[PDB]
Parts: structure tokens; sequence; C-alpha cells
């Protein structure tokens, strides 16, 4: 879907999917081989994926709260 809801014990997170490519080149950057379901999507890949892109991107939440909005 273009837009993403991750429920979470944090807060739940609004992920823009869609949007991303606009930013993001390649799916790949967040993808196996073939895009769809991530197996071990979770807590780790996102801190590692999510947060590390926004951190070196300077852009896109870091804090917390900003991403875990819900
Ligand atoms: C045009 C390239 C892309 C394609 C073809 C693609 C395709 C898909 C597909 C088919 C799904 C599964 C939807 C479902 O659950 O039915 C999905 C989920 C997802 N995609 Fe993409 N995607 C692309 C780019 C991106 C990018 C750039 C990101 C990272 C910024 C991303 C992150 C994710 C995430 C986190 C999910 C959820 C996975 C899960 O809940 O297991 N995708 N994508
Ligand atoms: C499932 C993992 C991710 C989550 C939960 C996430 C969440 C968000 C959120 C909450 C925003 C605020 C703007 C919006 O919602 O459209 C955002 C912006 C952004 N994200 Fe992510 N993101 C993810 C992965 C990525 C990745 C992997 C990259 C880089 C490869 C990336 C690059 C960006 C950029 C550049 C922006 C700023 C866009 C703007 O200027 O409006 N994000 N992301
Ligand atoms: C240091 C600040 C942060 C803390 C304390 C935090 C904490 C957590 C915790 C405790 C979980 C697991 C919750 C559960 O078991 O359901 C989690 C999962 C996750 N976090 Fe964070 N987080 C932080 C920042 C971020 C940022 C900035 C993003 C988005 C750019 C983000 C995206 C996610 C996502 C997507 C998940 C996985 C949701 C799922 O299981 O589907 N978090 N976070």
């Amino acid at each position: 879907a273009d837009v993403i809801l991750f429920p979470s014990k944090n807060g739940a997170v609004t992920f823009t999917h869609k949007r991303h490519s606009e930013f993001v080149r390649e799916c790949r950057s967040c993808h196996e081989k073939t895009p769809g379901k991530i197996r071990n999507f979770g807590k780790d890949y996102a801190h590692k994926t999510c947060k590390g892109c926004h951190e070196v991107r300077g852009a896109g939440p870091t804090k917390c709260k900003l991403c875990h909005t819900g």
C-alpha cells in the first residue's frame, strides 16, 4: 500500500511508502531482491534502516516520538 501503518508498543508508525520512492531511488535500499513483505521487519530492522537513512541524509525523523506518532 502507498501508506503503511505499523502498530508498535512504543506508538504506531505511519509510513509513507509510495512517497518515499520520490526520495529513494531503489526499492532494494529497503527490500530484499524481490520487493514485498520483509520477513525480519521489526525494531532492529527499522531502527537500522528507517532511522539510519534519516540520520545520514539529515532529513526524516530521528527523534523517537517524531516517528512513533501513534
Ligand atoms: C519501487 C520500489 C518498491 C517496490 C516495488 C516496493 C514494493 C513493496 C511491496 C509489494 C510491499 C508489500 C505490500 C504488502 O504487504 O502487501 C512493500 C512493503 C514495504 N516496503 Fe516497499 N517497495 C518499494 C520501495 C520501498 C522503499 C524505498 C522502502 C524504504 C524507504 C520500502 C519499504 C517497505 C516496507 C518497510 C514495507 C513493509 C514490509 C513489511 O511490513 O513486512 N519500499 N513494498
Ligand atoms: C520503514 C522505515 C521508514 C520509516 C518508518 C520512515 C518514516 C518517515 C517519516 C515519518 C517521514 C516524515 C515525512 C513523511 O512521513 O512522508 C520520513 C521522511 C523521510 N524519509 Fe523516511 N522512513 C523510513 C525509511 C526511510 C529510508 C530507508 C530512507 C532513505 C534510504 C528514508 C528517507 C527519508 C527522507 C529523505 C525523508 C524526508 C522527506 C521530506 O523531505 O519530506 N526514509 N520518513
Ligand atoms: C531512540 C528513539 C526510539 C525509541 C526509544 C524507539 C523504540 C522502539 C521500540 C521499543 C520498538 C519495539 C516496540 C514493540 O515491541 O512493538 C520500536 C519499533 C520500531 N520503531 Fe522505534 N524507536 C525509536 C525511534 C524510531 C524512529 C526514529 C523510527 C522511524 C524513523 C522508528 C520506527 C520503528 C518501527 C517501524 C518499529 C517496528 C514496528 C513493527 O514491529 O512493525 N523508531 N521502536
